[PDB]
């Protein structure tokens, strides 16, 4: 018999990279802001990515972001820092 296999690769790549993160809804509202500024600014500063936030009603603590990885990675690292910061309590955490 003959398997007939090959050893070649393909240029499988995607322009847009959808990355999700684990964040509570209690923080979302805060991150988003009153007029979607805290988020709007980040979307621009980073480049112009899109961020999707779940509705408290549904009960989903997951966020979906769209855009170029190069930026997505920046928008994510920014959301994490803030999300955590927002949480006001005794003994803050530096980063």
């Amino acid at each position: 018999g003959s398997s007939g296999s090959s050893g070649s690769i393909q240029k499988d790549l995607a322009n847009i990279a959808e990355v999700e993160v684990s964040i509570p809804a209690k923080l979302h509202n805060s991150l988003i802001g009153t007029k979607g500024r805290l988020i709007r600014s980040i979307m621009e500063e980073c480049g112009g990515v899109h961020i999707h936030f779940p509705v408290e009603g549904s009960g989903s603590d997951t966020v979906v972001i769209r855009g170029p990885s190069s930026d997505v990675e920046k928008a994510k690292k920014q959301l994490l820092h803030l999300a955590e910061e927002k949480q006001t309590k005794s003994g803050p955490s530096s980063g």
